[PDB]
């Protein structure tokens, strides 16, 4: 797809993936995401397939030493999403449904962790909504 994270990629191109990192990891207190990301157009790729494929790659630490606020993130599957997912708007009705989704949980997350998950998931747009009363009315802030 056009510009997109798309993936055209080879056991050789992603040699090369790493050859500009490790080529660019050389220099100091440089950003060497754009450094990769930018001197390799071969494939239509957004800011993530650079950093996804290295640490994927196991030749990079985390995705939080690449560009961003460190996120330890716990590892998201899509049975995981769908606990956080189900619960929240099954106590999205209550004085704190984040209360209730550590203590009804299978995995012990923290309240940031959850309230940046909701976030990315669409569950809401911001962390008042997850804050409220019993209210029964559309949940759209």
């Amino acid at each position: 797809d056009p510009s997109r994270r798309a993936p055209t990629w080879s056991p050789e191109e992603e040699a090369h993936l790493r050859e500009l990192y490790l080529a660019n990891k050389d220099v100091e207190g440089q950003d060497v995401v754009e450094a990769i990301l930018a001197h390799l157009n071969t494939v239509p790729r957004t800011r993530k397939q650079i950093i996804h494929h290295l640490v994927q790659m196991g030749l990079a630490d985390s995705v939080k030493d690449f560009q961003r606020k460190g996120t330890h993130i716990v590892l998201w599957t899509g049975d995981q999403e769908l606990e956080l997912q189900r619960l929240f708007e099954e106590f999205r009705d209550s004085d704190d449904v984040l209360g209730h989704i550590m203590k009804n949980i299978t995995a012990k997350r923290s309240r940031a962790r959850i309230v940046d998950k909701l976030l990315a998931l669409g569950l809401v747009a911001e962390r008042r909504e997850l804050y409220k009363k019993r209210q029964k009315k559309l949940a759209s802030s």
